[PDB]
């Protein structure tokens, strides 16, 4: 009504949560707060605008995923556009819904922000990711605020694929990347200092590389990759040479950062929404399960939706997809 | 209708107004145009909206002022928020007839872009201060054009109170505010050299000491000053700490420019919405007089309103408050 | 109706268009691929908008200034206020009209971001020509997607009057005008190296002086320059002192780089919209032809329109005002 009377903003209610571990970053791991190493494993689910648009944004999701899946952690892709639908108080209203969802169930969220291209021009690959330096900024300032002190909320997953689409939306430079993204450090850090940034790297969240002579200058944070099956292109299509290209370009990462493989996964060129880069036989799923394994890497697998491609179920119902049943099935067995 | 017949703007007519003196800056005083040393001294009202909401734009609030409190200046604080829904055209129609009411009352006008928070991130304590830098130039712009050569409105207070709420905002950056001050004091002066900018400093327009080595590299600027009662935090609350405290962040400014402390007040802690800054026992009354008027230091109280607070008064009818039955007896005083 | 659904952009569909040169540069000047000298000789037309409200937006509008006004080139001038009004989608259907139309027509087209004031602190001379840095890249991302690969569309002219107005719109500064055009081409020709970028200089496009030192340091460029009859000033009104004046400002750089006169124009001092600095009685027709002609520069005059002034014609059958006879002579000659 008047502008003047419009309420300062609240915190989540902390004491409405059941015990749970804060996770932490430790040299090149996550650890959770007894001291135990710690891996998230996972699965993204799709915005939540498009859940509720169909009803199907609800507890069930979660209790299925947790309970069947395997699941330690959910990673929830907010894109921009919802954002600005819903409106920051409604989409803050349902993060909350998630919270205490996951904080019954005991699994842990990563909460990214969702946007393609270059923010330092403000360009990006589809209006769905349209933002700006102020609006990124605002949305982070407002998720630190809110979910202070909560440990459910693990990892605020600054932006998601970073990219130029070959210098069309502007001169890729890492320089203006890395201080950007300590910038939103600085801003998290000064609300929440227990909370883990997770940082990406340039062609989509692939190429980590520049951190080997310019990492982000800043403590408990780890790095994004997204190594889907057609970013690495090997002439001779074994384990020894996916090994050694995904080593140069994200792998390496991990012998220094935690690192979280936020999106991976394939379906079969002639599956359901195939495109580039997520096409493959099949062969990738067994790869880059043992090439994580190997490393102690983390991961959400993309995505745990019906719609969204490539999928991991082909229903609600939850029956799964190609890469959903083999996921399922390592899953379960890491968590056993 | 059609865009392409928008009417470029037009210029306060000044042959509207009765002869009244320009104020300018010289050294650490402000003058007269007949040489006089010239002191503000007034008070605050509501933001323009406000007021309008509930019909108390009027004529009436200035010449109540005049001449039953002994102001000499009206603080007008124009919140962004207002200024978008009232929209320019309409806010600079207002903003007129307060230039009319002021000068056939001899007194003087203070034009206060009324956001909180650090603009070179563009992230605000709350929504009524949201802004861009895009849209405050375009406010001084707009602004600086209407009003050339109206001695009424006498000082244009870039920017009410930066802060970084612990750098929860941004990165507080003394160079980085200095420069952005200094580019919107050259679009005025370009425009305007008759009017005096007033620069603010961080910790909510209380902390000046970064003017100590990096002043603002301009001539005929003035300092503003918040100095509410709860800033200072002395151990011992006498005269002495108090004077010392102030001295250091913010009182040392006026030995070398002219300085307007344009917000100050308090409220009893059990009065009318009392909050940090602003509660008091009352003792800061006399104790920031008394160090104003030691260093010539002029001043704006806030806020002479019955809803917003600290209020000077109860109601319309400009009953008292507690401060205000303080300041009106001091001003009256001092225009004697 | 589902944000997820909507389509990502397609390009201009090339096997629409009948065989067409492609226009370049090659030193100071332009040349078709045939490897022939080339020249620009043309006429701006009202923002398609404007156009389209009076539904005089057709292919009988190009035809006339085709067979009829010896023309090789339209400019189009796109304000953003229009692109804003009609939208990004609507705007570009309608721009590929043009397209088809110039094509079949043998003729060319400059696409004009349309704006006057200073981008780099986004203020501006009129709310019609409003835009952001964003908003900019992004017509300029969008437009060198779509048009790809068409030889019709030659120019891109990417900020059509840079000026502070008096360093009221902020502090003209070259080095940062430069690197933001640079900025631009860079975005540009990673979509398209064919097209060719015009660069504007400050001064409402008039003072190309600082490229005598730092020229922007992309190749394949040309420079704008509009060259309005009032912008030089000699005490002596005869062809030497202009052509020296106009030689200092802006008729040196096509010495060395191409040069469009993107506007140029007169009207009587007491004709149809007359205005600063558009006045004249009638003897800078031959001068400035005789201008260009000495230095090959190429033009496009401004406006075959009979609302928008200076008018080239005084209706929409086409009377010819007094410019428009003198021109339509000029290219008529030059044509044959
Ligand atoms: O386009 C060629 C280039 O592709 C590059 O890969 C991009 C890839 O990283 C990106 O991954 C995710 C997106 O982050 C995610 O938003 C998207 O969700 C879609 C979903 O696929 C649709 O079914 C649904 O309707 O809408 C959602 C909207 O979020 O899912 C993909 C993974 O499938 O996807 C984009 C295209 O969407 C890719 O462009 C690659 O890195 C380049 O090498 C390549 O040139
Ligand atoms: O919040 C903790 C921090 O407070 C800091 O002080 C701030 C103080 O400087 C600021 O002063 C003014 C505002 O500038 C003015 O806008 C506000 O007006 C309110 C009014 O109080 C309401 O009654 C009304 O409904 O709405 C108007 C909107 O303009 O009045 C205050 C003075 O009372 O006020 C803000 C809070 O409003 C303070 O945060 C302090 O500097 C810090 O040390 C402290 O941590
Ligand atoms: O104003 C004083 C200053 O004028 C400066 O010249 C400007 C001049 O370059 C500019 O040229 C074009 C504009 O680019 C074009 O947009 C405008 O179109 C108008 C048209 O004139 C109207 O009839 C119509 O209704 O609306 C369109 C909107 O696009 O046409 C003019 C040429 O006539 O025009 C502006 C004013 O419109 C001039 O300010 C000059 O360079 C300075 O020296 C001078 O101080
Ligand atoms: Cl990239
Ligand atoms: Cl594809
Ligand atoms: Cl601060
Ligand atoms: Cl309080
Ligand atoms: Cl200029
Ligand atoms: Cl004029
Ligand atoms: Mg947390
Ligand atoms: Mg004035
Ligand atoms: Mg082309």
């Amino acid at each position: 009504n008047d502008w003047w009377d419009i309420p300062y903003p609240s915190q989540f209610d902390v004491k409405s949560l059941k015990t749970q571990s804060f996770i932490s970053v430790k040299g090149n791991k996550f650890i959770d707060d007894k001291g135990k190493t710690f891996t998230f494993r996972g699965v993204n689910i799709a915005d939540t605008g498009k859940l509720l648009s169909r009803n199907q944004w609800q507890k069930s999701l979660f209790e299925e995923l947790a309970n069947n899946w395997g699941v330690n952690t959910i990673r929830l892709p907010i894109h921009p556009v919802s954002w600005r639908k819903l409106g920051p108080d409604v989409y803050l209203g349902h993060i909350d819904e998630a919270v205490r969802w996951a904080n019954d169930l005991g699994i842990y969220l990563i909460l990214d922000w969702h946007s393609i291209g270059y923010l330092p021009t403000e360009q990006y690959q589809h209006p769905m990711y349209d933002t700006t330096i102020k609006e990124t900024r605002d949305f982070w300032r407002r998720i630190t605020f809110r979910y202070q002190n909560v440990p459910t909320v693990a990892v605020y997953e600054l932006f998601n694929e970073p990219t130029t689409m070959g210098n069309t939306l502007g001169e890729r430079n890492w320089a203006e990347w890395k201080t950007l993204n300590e910038s939103l450090i600085d801003m998290i850090y000064a609300s929440d200092k227990t909370v883990i940034p997770l940082v990406a790297g340039f062609n989509w969240a692939y190429d980590l590389s520049p951190i080997k002579k310019a990492p982000i200058e800043r403590e408990g944070i780890a790095y994004a990759a997204h190594p889907y099956p057609q970013k690495a292109k090997p002439e001779v299509k074994n384990d020894k040479n996916f090994f050694k290209l995904w080593d140069e370009k994200w792998g390496f990462a991990a012998d220094t950062y935690p690192v979280i493989a936020t999106q991976l996964g394939w379906v079969q060129p002639d599956g359901y929404g195939a495109h580039i880069p997520v096409k493959d036989d099949g062969s990738y799923g067994p790869r880059i399960v043992k090439y994580m394994q190997k490393k102690g890497v983390s991961y959400t697998v993309w995505v745990f939706d019906p719609d969204w491609s490539p999928t991991m179920i082909n229903d609600w119902d939850f029956t799964p997809s190609e890469q959903g049943a083999f996921f399922k099935q390592v899953m379960l067995e890491a968590k056993k």
